[PDB]
């Protein structure tokens, strides 16, 4: 189709409207679907204190 990476490529296929989007655009442009999990680890968490004893 086209020749000539301006920035970055790297297009994700969406799943909810399965449209094509850019790398560069945060979310989906059709169904303006967030793509970012953004999923939280199970792993343990502590109150955050002196690093040193
Ligand atoms: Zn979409």
């Amino acid at each position: 189709g086209s020749s000539g990476s301006s920035g970055d490529e790297g297009y994700w296929d969406c799943s909810v409207c399965t449209f094509r989007n850019s790398a560069e655009a945060f979310k989906c442009m059709m169904c303006d679907v967030r793509k970012g999990t953004s999923t939280r680890k199970p792993r343990p968490v502590s109150q955050s204190g002196p690093s040193s004893g």
